[PDB]
C-alpha cells in the first residue's frame, strides 16, 4: 500500500461501494457559510472532466434575505471539497444538491444556527454535510450548542443524518484551533452533538491496482505555524452518552466521538478543482463528505427509508467487526499525548471506516436506522 492523492470518482472502490445504487434518488445538503458562485463553477468542471451527468443543484439564503451571501474565497476550496468528494463517494449522481448558506452578517453565531434550521424546517434533503467546527465549550458559552443541538434533535427524530467532520486540530480543539496543549484534551461542536453523526480521519494506503490496503490515523503533525492537523476524537465534556454508545465499555457517561473515520490525510487526500486548480486536500472535512455520498448511496437503496443510524452503527459494528476497517495505529495528539488507535472503537477514529459491500448486505438482511 502507498499514499497518494485520489480523484473523487475512486472513493467508491476505495470503500467497496461501487457494486451499490447511486445516491441518484436521495437529496444532499450542504452547509455553507457564505456563497457557493466559484463552487457551482468548480462543480462543473468536476463533473465535466470526469465524464459525469450534470449535478442538479440549489442554493438556499438561509437568513436575512438582505444578508451577505457573497462568495468567502477561502471557503469555497471547502464547498469544493464537499461537494465534489459527495458526488463522487455517491457514484456520480445525487438526485440534488442543496447549498444551506449561511448569513456572513448575522448577529453573533446565529448565521451558521439559522442555516442548520433551515435544512431541518425544509426537509428535504435526507443527508447533509457540515464541514464546519469549533471549541464546543465556546459553543456552549454563549448558548449556541443550545440552541444547534434542539435543530439537529428535530432532525435526528425526523430521519435526517447530520454528518459531521469531528476536526483537524486532533485533541486540541479548544486551544486556540490546535497548537499543542499537552495533556488538555478537548473536542469540537456540532460533531459532539449526540444528534448527528461525527465523522474522523484516517490516512489512506492503497495499492497499485488501486485496492484498499490500510488506514491509520490522520495526524501529519505540525504546520509552519505549529498547529496541530490530526483527527479530531474524544468525548464532550457536557453531552452524556447517549444509550446505543453503552457498547464501548470503560468510558465515561459522556457522549464519545467520531462514530466513524474516512480519508483525512492531506498526504492521502482529495483531487479537488478550486478556482479552477486541481489541488490535493484533506481534513476531516474530506471524511464527512465521503461518509455522505456514501450513505446518500444506502439511503437510495432503501427508498430513504433508513432512519437516523447512529443506534444502529453501534450495534451492528459491535456484533459485525466485518462492516469495518478497524484503524489501529497512531494517535491524535503530539509529544506523546492524545490518543491512541487500538482494536475497536478508539478515540482518534470511533469505528473505523465503513466497507459498505458488507454494510449493504447487513442491511439487505436486518434493515437499519430508528
Ligand atoms: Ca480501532
Ligand atoms: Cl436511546
Amino acid at each position: 500500500g502507498t499514499a497518494k492523492g485520489h480523484n473523487p470518482t475512486e472513493f467508491p472502490t476505495i470503500y467497496d461501494a461501487s457494486s451499490a445504487p447511486t445516491a441518484a434518488n436521495t437529496t444532499v445538503g450542504i452547509i455553507t457559510i457564505g456563497g457557493v458562485s466559484q463552487t457551482l463553477q468548480d462543480l462543473q468542471q468536476f463533473t465535466s472532466a470526469n465524464g459525469l451527468a450534470s449535478v442538479n443543484t440549489q442554493t438556499i439564503q438561509t437568513g436575512s434575505s438582505n444578508g451577505d451571501y457573497s462568495d468567502d474565497q477561502q471557503g469555497q476550496g471547502e464547498w469544493d471539497l464537499d461537494s465534489q468528494s459527495i458526488v463522487g463517494s455517491a457514484g456520480g449522481a445525487v438526485q440534488q444538491l442543496l447549498f444551506y448558506m449561511a448569513d456572513q452578517s448575522a448577529s453573533g453565531n446565529t448565521g451558521l444556527t439559522q442555516a442548520f434550521n433551515q435544512a431541518v424546517s425544509d426537509n428535504v434533503a435526507k443527508v447533509i454535510n457540515v464541514s464546519l467546527g469549533w471549541c464546543e465549550a465556546d459553543a456552549n458559552a454563549d448558548g449556541t450548542l443550545q440552541a444547534e443541538d434542539r435543530i439537529f434533535a428535530t432532525a435526528a427524530a425526523q430521519g435526517q443524518t447530520f454528518s459531521v467532520s469531528s476536526g483537524d486540530e486532533g485533541v486540541y480543539e479548544c486551544n486556540n484551533r490546535g497548537y499543542p496543549d499537552g495533556s488538555t484534551y478537548s473536542v469540537s461542536w456540532p460533531a459532539s452533538s449526540p444528534n448527528v453523526i461525527a465523522v474522523g480521519g484516517t490516512t489512506l494506503y492503497t495499492t497499485s491496482a488501486g485496492a484498499y490496503s490500510n488506514e491509520t490515523v490522520w495526524n501529519e503533525g505540525l504546520d509552519s505555524n505549529g498547529k496541530l492537523w490530526a483527527t479530531g476524537g474524544g468525548y464532550s465534556v457536557y453531552e452524556s452518552k447517549p444509550s446505543w454508545q453503552s457498547v464501548v465499555s470503560g468510558t465515561p457517561g459522556r457522549r464519545l466521538l467520531p462514530d466513524i473515520s474516512f480519508d483525512a490525510a492531506q498526504g492521502t487526500g482529495a483531487l479537488i478543482y478550486n478556482y479552477g486548480q486541481l489541488q490535493q486536500i484533506g481534513g476531516t472535512s474530506l471524511a464527512s463528505p465521503i461518509f455522505v455520498g456514501l450513505w446518500a448511496r444506502l439511503q437510495s437503496a432503501n427508498s430513504n427509508s433508513l432512519g437516523f443510524p447512529a443506534a444502529s452503527f453501534y450495534s451492528a459494528i459491535s456484533s459485525t467487526p466485518s462492516l469495518v476497517h478497524d484503524v489501529k495505529s497512531g494517535n491524535n495528539g503530539y509529544g506523546g499525548y492524545g490518543y491512541n488507535a487500538g482494536t475497536g472503537w478508539d478515540y482518534p477514529t470511533g469505528w473505523g471506516s465503513l466497507d459498505i459491500a458488507k454494510l449493504s448486505a447487513y442491511i439487505r438482511s436486518n434493515g437499519f436506522g430508528h
